[PDB]
């Protein structure tokens, strides 16, 4: 098919558009035959252009397995990806409506959307800088402190309820038709100066939702309905930066469909989540296939990093999370909160975590960091690094936490069930290590290593119920051997024990008939609470390849009693061993905590 030039400094929208030699200089050029794109059909914005007060709104259309649709940059990739800069402007809105309830939240409202993909398939975005920025909103990340008042040190933030809500990439599905294959690759998103508040508007980085095609008038519209859902497939997210955006890092997967997945009776926000156990065949018809979000950078989200909503066995790796939660805090989120209807009340979703699943089917995060997800202290109910939420057999693996205001992992409440926890090293994780407030059974917490520093504890004071811990290294990192609390409540059993490793502590869980014990970390781990305290410059995981790592402190010594130390795991929620933190193999009796040596 055809190719599209556009220059902001060297083009004209008289040319043809059709040439390098001849471009476009405007994306309405490319507003006005948006949905008419075909597969095959690229649109090629020159690296150095600025395209200010502008957007990208594509809809209706799509590419093929063979012959994609293309949004990139073309020219001398020194001169900086070319970005698009709506800065709010009126010609950047549309109307959101979910057309049924989803939720006690605003879920209908007029949004401002820098690059709009609403029905299109089968389409590559990549290599473009996206801003969506007020210029009477500062609270930059770089130099952000805690501040007891609000806009100190010529910070300003509006802290309405009403805000109008912001978008950097939108991805909506609203025709009762699947949007497929949608890849966003190497975007760098910044300055998305949304609503503090809302949590399911398209109001952040990144937010992909799926809304009905019509309003469900009774029970009679629902054969109808349940033959033309709205929902995802094949959405890739990757190589990208997100950063200072209100409220949500990425977001994908919210739909009107958690109606029929959440077993809505009246549609009137009403919910039965039956055992917590989520269908195959109901969270595969009615929510998203094949998501992948791996190599992206959320630094500074005024929530949430990363989260999956009714995605179906999405896979969430080599991700970082760095000091998000930037706006969940005492200070910052003072308004109350908007419904549809009428208020949903002060400090109303006044919580986030870094990177987790919402009524999802066995997603799987691994070789992700996150480090200091912000304001426990402040107003902020969570913040852990990892939040196994209402949902079905999560699976955190071979992740980094580091010095996240409260804990490595949070279980949420009744209705998350089926957890494995393995493999992950968590590092100055502060007020716990594992958050397990009144959650649902089935959890597994085993391999990992903890380092437990003193304004830490391996529960948080408010744990009350089930976790199967096995074949981890706790490591009391103070100058004294603490008398730990292994145990607070007693849902669905408590906390049990069994062939773990108490690193410098005075007692080990009543429940371990097979403890080992160690005075002295040294010679146990080659360097333990060693590894680092901020994520690379450049945004990047650290490697994890070659004789040297950041991670090497917590390789076992050469005579450790970790070495072949582990029970053999059966996992409880059938996630087979496979390797460790570092991708080496679990050879015999596993090795204690989560590095095989
Ligand atoms: C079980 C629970 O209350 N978990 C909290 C999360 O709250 C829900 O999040 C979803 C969005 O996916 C809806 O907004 C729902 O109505 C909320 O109750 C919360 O999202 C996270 C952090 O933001 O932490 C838990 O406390």
């Amino acid at each position: 098919g055809t190719t599209y030039y556009v220059s902001s400094e060297h083009g004209s929208d008289d040319n043809a558009g059709t040439s390098q030699k001849s471009p476009w200089k405007t994306l309405n050029k490319v507003n006005e035959i948006a949905s008419d794109l075909e597969p095959g059909d690229s649109v090629l914005l020159e690296y150095g252009s600025e395209f200010n007060d502008q957007w990208l709104h594509i809809h209706d259309t799509a590419g093929t397995p063979d012959a994609p649709i293309t949004i990139s940059a073309y020219g001398d990739e020194a001169e900086g990806k070319p970005l698009i800069a709506s800065n709010g402007v009126e010609g950047s809105q549309w109307y959101q409506d979910y057309r049924a309830n989803v939720g006690n939240h605003k879920t209908r409202g007029t949004v401002s959307t820098t690059l709009l993909l609403k029905d299109v398939s089968y389409i590559t975005v990549s290599n473009l800088e996206i801003t969506n920025d007020d210029e009477s909103v500062y609270d930059p990340i770089d130099t952000w402190q805690w501040t007891d008042t609000a806009d100190a040190d010529g910070t300003s933030l509006d802290r309405s309820a009403d805000r109008m809500d912001r978008t950097g990439v939108a991805g909506i599905a609203e025709n009762g038709s699947t949007m497929s294959h949608v890849t966003l690759d190497n975007l760098n998103i910044h300055d998305v100066d949304g609503n503090l508040y809302n949590k399911h508007m398209a109001n952040g980085g990144i937010y992909f939702m799926a809304h009905l095609p019509k309003e469900r008038t009774s029970a009679a519209d629902d054969a109808w309905l349940k033959e033309h859902v709205s929902r995802f497939d094949h959405i890739t997210i990757r190589n990208s930066t997100v950063k200072d955006v209100d409220r949500w890092g990425i977001a994908v997967g919210y739909t009107a469909y958690l109606n029929y997945i959440d077993k809505s009776s009246r549609w009137q926000n009403d919910f039965d989540y039956g055992d917590g156990t989520i269908d195959d065949d109901l969270i595969a018809k009615y929510g998203a296939t094949n998501v992948l979000i791996e190599n992206n950078t959320i630094i500074g989200a005024g929530g949430d990093a990363i989260t999956t909503m009714y995605c179906d066995r999405p896979v969430i790796q080599h991700n970082v999370g760095d000091r998000v939660s930037k706006h969940i805090n005492s200070v910052d989120y003072t308004a109350n909160v908007l419904n549809n209807t009428g208020n949903a009340g002060v400090g109303y979703g006044r919580v986030a975590a870094g990177i987790w699943p919402w009524r999802c089917k066995d997603p799987v995060f691994q070789y992700n960091e996150v480090y200091s997800n912000l304001n426990a202290d402040h107003g902020n109910g969570d913040g852990q690094a990892w939040d196994a939420d209402y949902g079905d057999g999560t699976l955190y693996q071979y992740n980094y936490s580091y010095g996240n205001s409260f804990a490595s992992l949070m279980i949420c409440n009744w209705k998350a069930v089926n957890t494995t926890f393995r493999y992950n090293i968590s590092q100055n994780d502060k007020r716990g290590v594992f958050d397990l407030p009144s959650n649902g059974p089935g959890n597994h917490i085993y391999n990992n290593t903890v380092y437990v520093d003193a304004d830490s504890r391996v529960l948080t004071t408010r744990s009350n119920s089930q976790a199967q811990f096995e074949n981890n290294i706790f490591i009391n990192a103070t100058d004294e051997k603490k008398t730990e609390e292994w145990n607070i409540g007693g849902y669905y059993g408590g906390q049990v024990y069994d062939n773990n490793l108490y690193v410098n502590y005075a007692n080990t869980p009543a429940s371990d008939a097979n403890a080992i014990v160690a005075d002295d970390v040294a010679d146990v781990l080659e360097d333990a609470g060693s590894a680092p305290t901020a994520a690379q410059a450049s945004g990047a995981e650290y490697s994890r390849k070659g004789s040297t790592t950041v991670f090497d402190g917590y390789k076992p010594t050469t005579n450790s009693p970790a070495i072949n130390a582990g029970k053999v795991v059966s996992d409880l929620n059938d996630y087979a061993v496979e390797h460790d933190f570092f991708g080496n193999t679990i050879k015999g009796k596993p090795d204690l905590g989560a590095v095989e040596s």
